[PDB]
C-alpha cells in the first residue's frame, strides 16, 4: 500500500550523495528495473505506446537526481518559501493543479543532495532572522506518501526543528506517517491533510489515502506533538456541496474529539483550472465527472505565465462564508489562515 515505484531512473551524479547510494543499494537489492538518465528533467523510453500509457506508467516511476536551482520558489500565502525535496506523486487526483503547471513532469523526483538543500534555507532563514520564514515541502509533490523510500522529510523536519527562526509545513492525502512519529520536530513543523466532502474524495482522488486513513494518521501526528491542520481543497460546488462539506466538518470534529484543537489550522482552497486542463484532463481521467465548463467562471489573468478560471466573486465569497460558518461552529478558536 505505500508507495513502492515499479521502475528507477538514476542520475549518474546522484550515486555521489548518500542518499543516491542508499537508493541504488535499496532497489537493486529489491530487483526493480534501474535505468540512467543524464538529467532528472529530461527521462527517456517510459513505457507505453499511447499518452495515457506512458502518462500512468510515468506515475509508477522514481528518478533520482541533484537539485541544481539554487534559488527557492515564494510560496505564498502558505509560506515564505518552498523547499524542493521532491517533485510529482504517485496520486491521480481528476483535478490536480501539477498536471498543468510549467515544466511539471507526471513522474515522482527526489533530491539527493540534502547538504545543499538545507544550507540553502538556513541562506534565507538568516536574510530575514529574527522574522520567522515558513518553507512548505508538498508545494509540487506529495512529500508525505513519498518519504518512507527516503526519510528526507524527517531529515528536514529535524533541521527545521533545530533552528531558531525557520518554521516548516507540509500537507498529504497518504496516511503513511509512522516514520515520521519520533522525528524531533520541537514544535516548529505543521502537519497538515487534504480533505474534502465524500463526492470530491470518491469521484476525483483515486490512488490516495482514504478519508479514515488520512483522520487516522492525524491523530497519530497530534498525538507525537506536531503542530495539525487541515486544507480543505479543492473546494467544488457539486451538487449537493452545501450538505456534503457540512458533513465534512461534522465527521471531522468527531474524529478528532478528546483532542486538543486550541492551535488547529485551516486552509480554504477553492477548485481552479487553467486553458490547457480540459484537454490535459479528458485524455488522462475519460470517465471524469469534473466539470471544467469555463464558461460559469472567473478569469484570473497571469503575470509572467498564464492565469487561472476560479468562480465568480459571489460564488466564491458564498464558499468562504459557508466554510467559515462550519468551522466557527465545530471547531471554535481554529485559525482559519486563508481563502483563495
Ligand atoms: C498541489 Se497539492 C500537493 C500536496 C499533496 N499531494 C496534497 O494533495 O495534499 C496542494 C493542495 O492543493 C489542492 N489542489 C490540487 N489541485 C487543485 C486545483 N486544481 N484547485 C484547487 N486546489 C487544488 C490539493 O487538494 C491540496 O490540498
Ligand atoms: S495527491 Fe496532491 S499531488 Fe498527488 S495528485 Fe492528488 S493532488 Fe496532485
Amino acid at each position: 500500500k505505500p508507495f513502492v515505484p515499479k521502475l528507477v531512473y538514476f542520475e549518474p551524479e546522484a550515486l555521489s550523495y548518500p542518499l543516491g547510494k542508499e537508493l541504488y543499494e535499496k532497489f537493486t537489492q529489491m530487483g526493480i528495473k534501474i535505468r540512467e538518465t543524464t538529467s532528472h528533467n529530461q527521462v527517456r523510453g517510459i513505457p507505453g505506446e499511447t499518452e495515457l500509457a506512458r502518462y500512468r506508467n510515468a506515475k509508477s516511476t522514481l528518478v533520482v537526481g541533484v537539485r541544481r536551482t539554487l534559488k527557492f520558489d515564494s510560496c505564498k500565502p502558505s509560506a515564505e518559501y518552498a523547499i524542493p525535496l521532491a517533485t510529482g506523486c504517485m496520486g491521480h487526483c481528476h483535478y490536480c493543479y501539477l498536471q498543468t503547471t510549467l515544466g511539471s513532469k507526471p513522474y515522482i523526483r527526489v533530491y539527493v543532495n540534502l547538504d545543499d538543500i538545507f544550507a540553502q534555507a538556513q541562506k534565507y532563514i538568516n536574510e530575514r532572522a529574527p522574522e520567522i520564514t515558513r518553507f512548505e515541502a508538498a508545494a509540487t509533490s506529495d512529500i508525505v506518501g513519498i518519504d518512507h523510500l527516503t526519510h528526507s522529510l524527517k531529515k528536514a523536519i529535524e533541521f527545521i526543528g533545530a533552528t531558531d527562526y525557520g518554521r516548516l509545513r507540509f500537507v498529504t492525502k497518504y496516511e503513511h506517517v509512522d516514520h515520521l512519529l519520533d522525528a524531533r520536530h520541537n514544535g516548529k513543523t505543521r502537519f497538515r491533510f487534504s480533505i474534502n466532502s465524500r463526492y470530491v474524495i470518491n469521484h476525483f482522488e483515486p490512488g490516495t489515502s482514504s478519508f479514515d486513513g488520512r483522520l487516522a494518521a492525524a491523530r497519530k501526528v497530534a498525538g507525537a506533538g506536531y503542530k495539525l491542520g487541515f486544507v480543505v481543497a479543492p473546494i467544488y460546488r457539486h451538487e449537493g456541496w452545501e450538505r456534503g462539506y457540512f458533513e465534512l466538518f461534522q465527521e471531522l470534529a468527531r474524529q478528532l474529539e478528546g483532542m486538543d484543537l486550541s492551535d488547529l489550522t485551516f486552509e480554504l482552497i477553492q477548485h481552479r483550472f487553467t486553458k490547457p486542463a480540459k484537454r490535459v484532463i479528458e485524455q488522462r481521467y475519460p470517465k471524469t465527472r469534473l466539470d471544467l465548463d469555463e464558461t460559469k467562471r472567473k478569469y484570473k489573468w497571469g503575470r509572467y505565465g498564464i492565469g487561472k478560471y476560479v468562480y465568480r466573486d459571489e460564488e466564491a465569497k458564498e464558499l468562504e462564508d459557508t466554510m467559515r460558518r462550519y468551522i466557527e461552529q465545530f471547531f471554535p478558536g481554529a485559525y482559519v489562515q486563508y481563502f483563495t
